[PDB]
């Protein structure tokens, strides 16, 4: 029973790398590429949490939160090198959770992820 | 009803500046700059979010956070010089939802104000 991490990340070593760090620490941890299929996939597996980058092929990150939140009100972090102040903003305000700038590093992540799961 | 911040922090000008900001932006908000006061007046009147700084006299804003989140449950959005990897998840894991370094945009900080009220 432990929490579902879903990692929506177009750069494959990136995502596993990440994928594997959570994991070690408690996590329940799948990973996606395509924004597309991020969509399909949040929605019918309903992840508790989706960890989420903005620049994504087949759909955006703010697409991707536009289409998932009629069905999926679980928690979005938002976690992307798409750092600029109207960036952030936009992310937040299309229904980001919490906005993130990449790198960043494994144990912020976790604690942000384990804050998010918390309010819920 | 405007939803309802405290501010808490030490620079009595900073302090101001960006509840007059705040105010401009739909916000009812209020100014504390002593971490003592701080515990008592959160408890007692309850805003809707705490914007809180780890940097602050009589009690630090980590004590704060411990102090009343038995009694206080709403959102604590920590804004503070102290950017270390290991302050963030400090902060983070001792109650707060948020953890922001300064000095922030103001565009930035009320968006991250709307998306923490947004999760309750």
């Amino acid at each position: 029973k432990l929490p579902k991490i879903l990692i929506v990340e177009d750069d494959e070593r990136l995502a596993r790398l990440t994928q594997e760090y959570l994991i070690r620490n408690g996590l329940e941890v799948g990973v996606e590429t395509d924004g597309n299929r991020a969509i399909r996939r949040i929605i019918s597996e309903q992840p508790d949490l989706v960890v989420l980058d903005v620049m994504l092929p087949g759909a955006d990150g703010l697409t991707v939160c536009r289409e998932v939140r009629p069905h999926y009100h679980q928690p979005i972090l938002m976690l992307t090198a798409r750092t600029e102040d109207m960036d952030q903003v936009l992310g937040l305000e299309m229904g980001a959770d919490d906005y993130v700038a990449k790198p960043v590093q494994p144990r912020v992540l976790l604690a942000r992820i384990r804050a998010l799961l918390r309010r819920t």
